[PDB]
This record gives C-alpha cells, structure tokens and sequence, in this order.
C-alpha cells in the first residue's frame, strides 16, 4: 500500500510518499522571510504556489502516479488556518478526482508516529518546534499530553532572543554556537510551571539581563539555553517515570540542537532507556510523517467523508483515538 | 431505574441501591482490625459472612426486592484479590438467580463519579483513602491519572504514624487533633516525586524525628499533615490548572479532615472555582457509588459478559471508556 | 467558617450545623398532628420546648460549641407567625449571648439553594412542600416566581384526599401507592390557572368522584397525582423553555414522590438537560439548608441588624438580592 | 431639569426633549423602504445623515440649547447594533463636548415609562412592534419578561403576510381593513408556546391557506389577527393575574391597531382594571421616551461612565435595576 501526504500547518510545505516499511518521497519547501515570525495570509499564498511543482516532483522521485497511491493524507491541524485550509482544499481535489479514501492527520502524532517506522515501539515522545512544545505519550488508548508551552513555542522563543543579540536568520544555531563558548552560568527564571512549560518569564528576563550590560554575552546564552532545555528535559523525565515506557524520542525542527540531544541522552542513559532522534528529514515539518501515520490509519479502517475533513486550527492530541498501535 | 451495588475492594462491604437520583439504602460492614492494616484473607472471609445479612438490610431499607432490580454492579477493581472474589461471586449469582444484567464498576470512578449525581459537571477528582492516593479526571474519553502515591496510601501512612505515636484506632481524627495546637513547622521531606506522590521518605523521617524525643508531638503532627498535604494540594492544582476544569472534588475516607478540606479551599478560591465534598457515606468506600456508576453505565449500552467480570487487583483508572458522560 | 442554623417555619424545627462543604449537623424534630393540617400555636410551644434540647444535640454531633460558630441564620419566612416567633426570638438571644452575627433566610430560597452546595450551578427549582408549591429560578439578581399555587400546597391537598379516603397519617406515601395499580385516568379540573397552580377545584372534584362508590380508589388517586403534577411539570418546563437553564431541582418534602420525579425526569430528558433531587435530610424542612445559605450571605457581607430580624409571615422569594451567587 | 434622548434601536431616528412633567419635543424619521424587512446597513446611513438636523430642529421646537439640557439620553439597546452605534457616538461626542451627564437608556423600558409620565403608576406594559413583543412588568426592582415572541415580531410577522396577499407598504393597516370584513373563523396554530409567543408556525400556516384557494381573504385576515390577538391578550392577562397590578400599557408602532386596543379593553373591564395607550407620537420609535426615562435615572443619580455606554444590541430588560421608582 501506498499513500500520499499533505503538510502545511506552518511555514514548510512537505509532500511525501511511503509504503509500509520505505519513504519513497518526501519533499520540501519552507517559506524564508527576513523578519521571521508568524505571518498566516503569506504561507497559505506559499502553499498554493507550491502546490502543483511539489506534488509533480514527489509523484517523480518515487516514480509511481496518483492512480498507484492507495489514500491520501493531510495535516488537519493543529496550526495556521489558511495554510491548513490551502492543504485541506488541495486533498479534497485529488480524493474526489481519484475516489481515494481520505484521511485526516494530526501533526503532532505524525510527528511521534514516524518514529514507529524505525524500530521504536511506545516512546515519550518531545515536540519541539518554532510554536509547538509538547511531551506526549500514548496512554489509555491516546497521545496524551505530559507538558505543553503555555505561551510560546521553544523554537519561536530561541528566534526573539536572537534577533534582540542581533544575530542573524536563523536564530537556532546561532545561539547555540554562542552557548558553546559561556561559562558562567546566570540564573534566570524556571521554565516549569506546575505540570507545563513557560518560556515567556524567562525569555523578557534574559532579554533584561542582556540590556544591562553587566554580564558576557555568551555567558547569557549558555544560561538561556540550559535552562530552557533543563525544563524540557525535567517534564521529558517526567512522563518517563510515570508512564514507565523505555523509550524516548526527539522531535521537531529544534531536533536539529545538540546540546539538548546531549541533555536527554544524558537523562535516558541514568534510567537506561533508549534514545532515539529520527533523520533530520522526518525529525523537521514533512509530508512523509503525515503519510505514514495517514497510511496506518487507514490500514485500520478509518475513511474520511468529506463532512469530517474541516480544517481543526486546534486540534488536541487526545481528540484522535490510536485503534492501529 | 434501579440498580444495586456492592462494594468490596478493602474492609468495608458495602451494598447500595439506588435510582438515577436516589439513593434509596446505603449499608455497611467493616472487619474491625485490632493492630490496624491490609488483611485479604480475614476480609474476604468478612464479605462472605456478611453479604446475606447486608443484602437482607439494604433490600428492607430501600423498601424493594430483587425483582426490582434493573441492573447489578459490583467493585471489580482495584483492591484485595480474595475480597474482590467474594464480592464478584456474589454479583454473579444474583445475576443468574434473578435474571439481571450486570456490569463491573471501578472502584475509584465510582468515587468521583459518586459526585455527579447531586450536581458536579466535570470534577478534576482527589481521591484519598488507606491505600489508594490519585488525582484523576475525565479527559479524551477516559478518566486519566495526573499524580498517583508510587508506594503507600495518605490513609494508612497517618495511621502507621498514630500507631507509632501509641494512639487508639482509629489514627486519622486523633492526629488531626494534635495538629490543630501545633505551632511550629519543623521540615520533613517533600511528597512530590515528579509527576506523583510519595509518602515513605516522609513517614519514617517523621518517625525517626518522634522517637528522638526533641520534639513536641503537635508541631510533628502539623508538620506531617502540611508536608503530605501540600504536596496533595500541589497534584490537584497542577491538573487543575493543565486541565482548565472548572470544580474540584475531594472524595476517599480521608476526605475527613478538616485541615485537607481548608487546604483545598484556600486553592480553589485562589484561581475562583468551585469545590465539593460529598456527603460522608457517599464519600468512604460504599456500594451506593458503584450502583450510581452501574446505572449509569448501563442507561449507555454497558452489559458484561460473565467472562468480562473477571476481578482486576489492578484496574487502571483510565481502562475505562467513559462513554455515559 | 461555621454557621448554625434554625428552621421553623412549619411543624418540623430543625436545627443544622454547617460549613462552606459539609453538613456537621441537621437534627429534627416535628409535632404530632393526629387529624393532620396546620395549628400555628402548638407549633410555636413546640419549638419552645424543643430549641434547647436539640440545639444541644445538634452541637453534640457536629461536636462543636457555639463559640466556634461564625454566625446565625434563622428562617425568617414565610411560615406561621407564632413559629417564626419563637425561632428568631431564640436565635437573637443566641446572638447577643455569643458576640455572633445574625442573618434571616428565606425559607423558600434555602430549599433551592442547598442543592449549590453540592454541585448544582443555576437551576429552576421547584418546591412542593405541605403548603408551599413554587416553581422559581434565578434571573436579574433574584429568584423570580415563574408559577405558584393561588390556593393550597400540593402537599396539604395530596393530604386531605388521603384523609377523606381513611388512610393513616402520613397521607402521601399510601396515595402513592394506590396510585402504582391505577389503570384508568378519570378526568378531574386542569389545575394550572394562567402563570400560576390551583389545587382546590381538582380536591373537591376528586373528593366528589370518591363519594360517589363508581370509581376505584387506585384509578382515582393516579388520576388525582397525575392531574396535579402534569401541572406541576408544565409550569416547570414553562421556566425551564424561558430562562433556557440547563438544570431543575426538585425540593421540599413532596419531593419523596417517585412518581413526580419519574416524570420531571422524562421531562429533562426530553430536552436533554440535567435533573437533581437533594438527599431526604436536606429536601425537606431542616435547618441545614437554612445554615447553608445564611453561610454564603455572610461570606458576601449580609450581617444583620436587629430591626432587620423582625419575622416575615409573607415573605416574597423576590425581595432578596441574591448577592452571592 | 431637561434632558435630550436620541432614539435609533430600528427604522427611526427620534431626538426628543422633555422636563419632568412636558415634552419640549418630539421629532422624527422613519426610514423608508419599499420592499420592508431590516436593512442594518442602510439605517446606520440614515440614523448619521438625519443626526445634525433632527438635533438642531428639536433644539428650535423646545427653544434651548445644549447648554440648557442637564442630561444626554441614549437608546442603547436592544436593536440593531450598527444604527446603536451611530446614536451612541453622537451621544457621547455631546457629553464630551458639553460636559454633561451621560446615560444608556433600555428601549423596551423607556417604551413602559413614558406612561408614567401620564399618571399611570405600575402598570402591566404590552410592548408591540416591527421586532419586538414583549409583556413586560416591575417586579422585585426590574422590569421583568413575563412573555416574548420566541422568533419574529408581531409588526413583522403582519408584514410579511401582508405581502403575500400582494398588500401595499405599510402592511398594517391594510390587513386591519381587510380583518373587519372577514366573518368566518378559520382555525389556525395557536401562537401562545409555555410561557411565551410564537409567531412562525401560525404565519406560514396562514400563507399556505391563502394559497389553497379554498378560503375568502377577507376571512383569513380576520382569523390571522384574531389567533395572533388572542395570543397577546393571555399572555398579558396571564401578567395583570400573576401580578396583581391595575393596570394595562399598550405600546409600541402596533398600538395604532384598534382591533388589537378593544381585545385589551374587553380583558380590562372584565377585571374592571384601568387600560392606558399613549399618544401615538410617544407609542412609536421616539426620542422623548429615551430622554424621559433617562431624566429619571439620571434624577436618581445614576451617570455613565464612557467605559459602560458601549452599545448593547441584545439588551435585556432585567438587567436594569429600577431605582427611579
């Protein structure tokens, strides 16, 4: 069995193919602005644009057409509306066109769910990306979350602080390269809040910290980014205790960071438990995750009507029932 | 509709009747326990004894006959195996002998779920009794576990403490009494063991503290009971707070005490919502909230089969979909 | 906090021990009336010559003194004025022999308002008692009478039907019970009258049918519980349509009905809304409810001044302003 | 004391100046259409064009100034929120210019108070027009609803009737001339549902009997304002009943119908209770009510702050307190 998969809940559009066991596609396009943030009208252009050129180059690198794919699949959300909106429309097209079933998919479990088509079984899964920040595990028949961001996304959050140092796009590895260098570790505001993740007390703070002058500036990154990642790590160790499973895995464009790999590693060799960072393809915004979780489902019998195919621009990880695990 | 319901996870046999909005008998029997603590064997032994007579009781108060009867429910779980047998074998021959469906209650739903019967919506839950401490609440379609003791119950370690403290059964009241003239915190360990609870640590280092004689037995009774009830204060807000529900509920038989109660208060009026107590016999272990919860179940479509009515020692919370809400 | 609460409005004086969560208290007694009806004088003797016993009694239970009282809440109407008398008379001298404040509380209101302290939000309520029958509900800062009886309370009717046909005291339970093999509705006087209910054309016309030896017992006192309550149930659904609430409560000492609960239900159930009887002790006259309530006016800063406390034999559901809700 | 009250809830913009005890002014448009039905949009237009002239032409009529008036009055709600907006900004541009005291007036309210103005008392008040109808009366310090269309106004509901037999603009008047030759009652739906009105079943009923052919127009006008009549004449006799007042407001554009006055003076002189229409120019859509009733308030020391004058386009009558009474 084949499937094809839609995204756009943000700024990348992916479309990818896979079968069962094989990524036969997966093909990419992220908007690149100067300024960097959120900007919901300009990506949904992008998505439209990008639509046909993608879709003709997928279908070509794995060499098969539409009438080969068995469903189709898109990221229902959670996300930007008009960007969902855009994917959601374009899948609608091709199902009523070729009579494929129709699935829709949550972003979030796709990007957990891929993990599954490497040889890991039942991870706590850490979702890091620009605006999302999430330790979802499955537990009683769903993705259940352990700790989200209560504001901001730990990517997004990484970008304001580099741009008030003046670095330059893409704020990431920027940062981190800085961090590599301070020693001094400066106390800044904990990240934990109760159960979930707050990174807006700690980013103002470190922003404050920055414009008195008083301390290096690589010295505040480092801090920055500690704590930061000490809070991921902590709700990460968390869910692992209670949840008792023997696996974790990190997700999300901000997977590409290594000294929060080194962190969790760290963390999953004390409790001696596996650690797994799928390839930075299938780690960052990409169709074949949406593909690939799309295709289990419908191997387990769910099929969309075009009724239960809305765009969900806040779709909850537990709202999706796991019949195919 | 009637349903009738026993209870028997621990030491109380207990046997409800009651109507979407009634309760028409709620009786009692509990094994008298010398020393104090869990014993399976002399429980079992007391439910079997006593089940008839009970029965005959609970019948005569609700003033109806078995005939009368719609449904039979039964605590299948968790609790003690012996005693859990006792109860189920019971259920199942009324369900023969008078032609009755029956469904398997869990024990701690039913706590919680006990509340929605006088008013309560969707309760984040603080279930507290001898062995069993969880914060629970409905949540994707299951009653999910936000923080759970990993060894003893609050209940039996108040009472290891008052048994140390060579105080007459039953412990609870008595130490409560004591901590009210307490003025003096004196620092135990924290209760709080990442997502859970944890009362161990705290109970022997209180013991060891009493026995060095340093201390005046007010000041560690109030210390006790701020340190293991804080922590249970802590649980409960950070479910609160995650979850977003609106009303609180304290239910168990160490619901009690009066200074658990304050402490709940306190934080529910903080973040301006509500809180509720059931009634004292609705509240400790009794067979009217596994009736009210049967009920309920079976007005859904819920009918077991003999095999599904099996005991569960071990019943998780989130085993089952809560599909009556 | 605490509040101490007396009831005597009628033959029960009941007196009630109550804080934010729990009932400490509620203990009853009530004057033996052999031909049944109202005898205002007995009453006030009555509850003269009970006060101090089972204001005694109720401290014993709640085990506390009034000192730890926080403040008195008497009803203060509507009732027999020698009754109320002697109620506010005893709870001022309580007052200035304790240094505590005083409220009066409106005996109607607190029969709704208890069902708050165990979950209920804003329902329309309907209380049915000997001698009161008001459907009301809260809107535009009071409880507001959306139907009343023009003449005799449901219970007092249901009770000189009984006597009439010889049964022994208590009248309703035994009507009831005829009422189970009725096979045959006679027609008897509709007894909603515009807004609001009467009950005296129906009473004598069933009387009148009784006398007559051509009809069954059983068809005649279904056909009278059914005319009366489909009333009942009208002019509740009437509050229930306009108000949109999405809760009714059913309260006062006819609330034992299960005829008239059955059939609010099928009512509720029908519009797919919520339906809740407080436990027996709280439904009918008692002094906890009156607790209740006189606890969350003070909490919002209603302390009476003794000119205030003059009893009120006509008291208007509407002339209170619900300031705590 | 003067006061200055701008009214635009609908079709009519009404700038009016009153004393306590006269009207200084009255001066009026209507927007006309020639199809009927709402036009928000269009209003709004009218409401800003008509805005200069109306003031300065009742300003001349009652020979003042703004200096002279005291008060600024304002129909804030209920109605059209777009037309609500245009009046609210010219209000408050006044207040802001002339440092004069500010008040939101309730529409519906100030339609029941202008009576007062002519030595009615406490009236029951039957407000009637395009979109409203509403039985309303003080009781427990609001003016409470006691019967409202569940969907389209009685003026309305005549209209559309009124097209549908091919009548031209206004529809009123031409179905009363038709209604007074009619002479056989054709049975249509009731329009009285609980406790309130409805409108829709009994219009669309009435349609398609005219479109059968079967029946005389004359006689299905007569039969359509009877029904609709009866209907207004019960819930309003249900009020005076309930109630106990003496007297009976009719008010509203539809006061014009004569037909509509006797069925209300037949009720009225049955119970031999006084019934009181206004003159026409404070029965319709006019400023002099709004500047009338805000006089009251404003007398009574009521005065808005900026904040509480945004405008409300589903404004309910209880939530004005009636402290002027």
């Amino acid at each position: 069995m084949l499937a094809l998969g839609i995204e756009g809940t943000a700024h990348t559009l992916g479309i990818g193919i896979v079968s069962e066991d094989k990524v036969l596609a997966n093909v990419f396009d992220t908007l690149t602005t100067e300024k960097g943030g959120i900007h919901p009208k300009e990506a949904a252009e992008h998505h439209a644009r990008l639509m046909k050129p993608l879709l003709r180059k997928a279908l070509s690198e794995a060499g098969v057409s539409l009438d080969d794919i068995d469903v189709i699949a898109f990221s229902q959300g959670p996300g930007l509306g008009p960007a969902l909106r855009v994917v959601a429309t374009a899948a609608r097209a091709l199902a009523v066109k070729y009579r494929k079933p129709i699935v829709g998919v949550n972003h979030c479990i796709a990007h957990v769910e891929i993990t599954k088509m490497f040889g890991v079984k039942d991870p706590v899964g850490l979702y890091v990306s620009g605006g999302n920040t999430q330790v979802l595990a499955l537990e009683g028949g769903r993705y259940r979350v352990f700790g989200e961001t209560l504001d901001i996304g730990i990517g997004n959050a990484i970008d304001v602080f580099a741009r008030e140092l003046g670095l330059g796009f893409p704020g990431g590895p920027k940062v981190e390269k800085l961090a590599e260098k301070g020693e001094k570790y400066i106390e800044l505001p904990y990240a934990v809040k109760g159960m979930d993740l707050s990174f807006s007390g700690l980013l103002t703070e470190a922003i404050r910290k920055y414009r008195s002058g008083k301390y290096r500036v690589e010295d505040l990154a480092y801090s920055f980014q500690e704590t930061a990642f000490a809070a991921l790590v902590e709700v990460t160790e968390r869910a692992v205790a209670h949840t008792e499973k023997d696996e974790v895995v990190l997700v999300g464009g901000v997977a590409a960071n290594n000294r929060l790999r080194e962190m969790l590693r760290i963390m999953t060799e004390d409790r001696g438990i596996k650690f797994f960072v799928p390839p930075y393809d299938l780690c960052r915004d990409n169709g074949a995750m949406i593909a690939y979780t799309g295709l289990r489902m419908y191997k387990a019998g769910i099929s969309f009507r075009l009724e239960e195919t809305i765009v969900k621009q806040k779709f909850r990880t537990d709202e999706v029932e796991i019949v195919w695990h």
